[PDB]
């Protein structure tokens, strides 16, 4: 509404060029080797060195503000060096964003080089628990007041007055990229730029995170778009060390011979029911199937027939792998992001003969046995379990930015 009304700048892809549609013209020009929209549609790619994006805009304490998205690659935000990616000082005076050693940090320097500053430890020290080539929403404000803010996902994260600090005056340009010489594995990819001419609140700026994030597309770990056809490692939020093995023609999460790693066990193809493009986005409520590759040959996950005991109230089934491929209801899922403004993971559905869910923990898969495992299973009665953890599904799929 009143958002939308204050954009002042807009960095958007519309032909196949990233460009200017807050409708103040603003110059951009962008080096031939920068990759544009390949993860979201207004996302680029800081990859090379010396490899960067132009804004020159036009003429026009003060109220204002900035959000975009960005992603930073795990050896990237491994280094020690600070990386100034977002420059805007042509002489000495201006702001500009910059990481360093696992933070990113929001600089404001007046005309005697003197600044003030909001910063932001996105890495849990590089913890699964952390934002780690994580796409994760960021949100500067300032206002007349002196007091400038800084908001991630929309939480407040750090709040602060303009104090010692002399006069500052912004500069016409902006310079996206990393002139310093870096690496391959030293990547980041920012998303939706916008600059807008008022201080946004916090209940503002969470309405422009519930719109850029896209509610409706599953997300892989990584905050990226789900994907048909694509390999991913699928993780329990409870057993984040333990994969998902056939065993004995029962599925099981088994422990990781190598927590230090990430990509462990059995990748695992996502297919559309109704048929679509290869590669294309998985929508909230799309009917998927599961194809795991074990033993030189895709097979078909489904629900066990047969409860986890020896029922139409409140029962346990297992899950199997299935020889026969085909659009089999046995083994139609569903999933559905988990509104979580700290972590990517879904919930895992399935209503074949009944309503079930997929959750994690510890059962006696075996009838033959009074063996324990660790396995998923698929319940009836989910009204209970629908916010444990135990039914948070990741998907960690190869990205470039995490390499290993």
């Amino acid at each position: 509404n009143s958002i939308n009304d204050s954009k002042i700048l807009s960095l958007q892809n519309k032909k196949n060029a990233l460009v200017d549609t807050s409708g103040y013209n603003a110059e951009v020009r962008v080096g031939d080797n920068v990759q544009l929209n390949t993860i979201y549609t207004n996302d680029f790619k800081l990859s090379s060195s010396g490899d960067k994006i132009i804004v020159n805009l036009n003429n026009n304490y003060e109220n204002s503000s900035v959000s975009f998205w960005i992603k930073i690659s795990k050896d990237l935000t491994n280094s020690h060096n600070e990386y100034t990616i977002i420059n805007s000082i042509e002489q000495n005076s201006g702001w500009k964003l910059c990481i360093r050693n696992g933070n990113i940090e929001w600089i404001l320097q007046d005309v005697n080089r003197k600044y003030k500053s909001l910063i932001f430890d996105y890495s849990e020290s590089l913890s699964h628990t952390g934002y780690t080539n994580k796409w994760f929403f960021v949100t500067i404000t300032n206002n007349i007041m002196g007091y400038m803010k800084l908001y991630i996902n929309g939480e407040l994260k750090q709040s602060q007055k303009i104090e010692d600090l002399d006069e500052v005056k912004l500069d016409k340009t902006i310079v996206f990229g990393i002139d310093e010489n870096i690496d391959e594995n030293q990547m980041l990819w920012i998303r939706d730029f916008n600059i807008f001419s008022k201080e946004l609140s916090n209940e503002d700026i969470n309405i422009v995170y519930e719109g850029q994030i896209l509610r409706n597309v599953i997300k892989d770990y990584w905050g990226n778009p789900l994907k048909f056809d694509t390999e991913y490692y699928i993780i329990n939020d409870n057993y984040i060390d333990r994969y998902i093995a056939p065993e004995s023609n029962v599925l099981v999460l088994v422990q990781y011979p190598d927590r230090s790693k990430l990509y462990t066990g059995n990748p695992i193809t996502i297919k559309s029911v109704s048929d679509k493009n290869p590669y294309s986005r998985i929508l909230n409520g799309d009917n998927i199937i599961l194809h795991m590759l074990y033993n030189s040959r895709k097979y078909m996950i489904i629900r066990d027939t047969d409860t986890i005991y020896a029922c139409s109230q409140n029962c346990v089934y297992a899950l199997k792998l299935q020889s026969n491929l085909g659009n089999y209801g046995i083994g139609i899922f569903s999933i559905k992001n988990i509104v979580s403004k700290n972590k990517y993971c879904s919930q895992i559905f399935s209503s074949f003969r009944e309503n079930t869910m997929l959750l994690a923990d510890i059962y006696k898969p075996w009838r033959a046995s009074f063996k324990n495992a660790y396995t998923p299973v698929a319940v009836t009665n989910y009204e209970t379990k629908l916010l444990s953890t135990s039914s948070f599904w990741k998907f960690i799929s190869r990205d470039p930015g995490w390499v290993e």
